[PDB]
């Protein structure tokens, strides 16, 4: 109902290693009265799956409630169910493609008597996107319009297909469970057609759990990992994504991946980055790097020293009636500057253009 009068740039970071993987990741408030995402990240799992790891981001709406029970839970009812244990050995595809729908499906319907039986307030609700990597296999996870990508061989070579009501077989359903889709909005108020909770659109007699208003049910992809081809995995909430495409943020990182091997930072700068291109949402990203993620460069690093200094001086030129930080942003934009970040534009440069301009107009 409200934006914050300033937004909230505080950052909370995460970082790990193992199993040849490195992350980090980065989540922020924004404008937004409420922090209201969520998120996991593990590497190394109990039960003899030591050797997987498991990423996730939550965007919670209406409260934060059933995103912080998920990121500490749908795990566990991933991988506790007897679909994902099926086989006597190792899970197979089926078994894991089936033990992460089961999972989500339990972990909604726990939810929901947990709730009736605690007479809950909340009526809020949950995106989840997210990989689990086993050693041989990718298998990536969408529920909603959080996205995830992965970079293969300097390219996008997969992307989460967003849940959206007014996709055709979302408005199908939607339209067999008695609703409607106004413009984007599941009968004029949801703009998500999948997630956890939201039990209110999940009412309709004689309508199975995945054909209400709203689905629980998950999108699965395996894709066969590639030591040699396999660089990052990208995961963010629709705040990071409203404000730049596939290509963009996958070209981003990657030019930020050749400055720094600190994936916190670069998370970081992917989500400021996002706030001054003027996303008005909360954000949070995760960042998965593999063995063969790009490499610290020496000249990129000079290349952006170079760059940064370069900067700096405009600023400094540019104040000569002292124009305020918006008006230097203006003319900077319009000198049309080269070597910009790609994807990131002059956006993904204001922290340093910012701090030039506070060192020489510190009132
Ligand atoms: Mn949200
Ligand atoms: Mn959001």
């Amino acid at each position: 109902g409200a934006f914050l009068d300033k937004p909230k740039m505080e950052k909370h970071n995460a970082q790990g290693q193992g199993n040849g993987l490195r992350y980090g990741l980065s989540s922020m408030q924004g404008w937004r009265v409420e922090m209201e995402d969520a998120h996991t990240a593990v590497i190394g799992l109990p039960s003899g799956l030591e050797s997987w790891s498991f990423f996730a981001v939550y965007d919670g709406h209406a409260g934060s409630q059933v995103a912080k029970y998920c990121c500490e839970h749908l795990l566990d009812h991933i991988t506790n169910n007897q679909d994902f244990k099926g086989s006597a050995g190792a899970p197979s595809v089926e078994n894991v493609k089936n033990g992460i729908r089961t999972g989500f499906l339990e972990i909604d319907e726990h939810m929901r008597v947990m709730s009736e039986k605690k007479h809950g307030a909340d009526r809020s609700g949950s995106t989840a996107v997210g990989v689990l990597i086993s050693p041989q296999h990718t298998y990536f996870i969408n529920c909603g319009d959080s996205r995830g990508l992965l970079c293969r061989n300097r390219k996008v070579h997969f992307f989460t297909q967003d849940h959206k009501p007014s996709n055709p077989l979302e408005k199908e359903r939607i339209q067999n469970a008695g609703g409607s889709v106004m413009i984007q909005r599941v009968n004029g108020s949801l703009a998500v057609s999948r997630a956890l909770g939201d039990f209110d659109y999940k009412c309709v007699h004689g309508k199975g759990p995945t054909e209400q208003l709203v689905s629980p049910e998950p999108e699965v992809h395996d894709i066969e990992r590639s030591e040699e081809d396999d660089q990052f995995i990208i995961l963010a909430c629709d705040g990071i994504w409203d404000v730049m495409g596939n290509e963009e943020l996958c070209d981003f990182v990657r030019s930020r991946l050749e400055v720094t091997d600190d994936l916190e930072k670069v998370c970081n700068e992917v989500v400021d980055t996002c706030l001054y291109k003027g996303s008005r949402d909360n954000m949070s990203v995760i960042l998965i790097c593999f063995p063969n993620a790009p490499k610290v460069s020496p000249e990129a690093v000079k290349k952006e020293a170079e760059l940064d200094k370069y900067l700096e001086c405009r600023v400094e030129e540019i104040i000569k009636g002292v124009p305020d930080l918006v008006h230097v942003m203006r003319t900077l934009a319009s000198e049309n500057i080269p070597s910009l970040p790609p994807g990131g534009e002059l956006a993904s440069k204001r922290n340093v253009i910012e701090a030039v301009y506070n060192r020489l107009n510190p009132y």
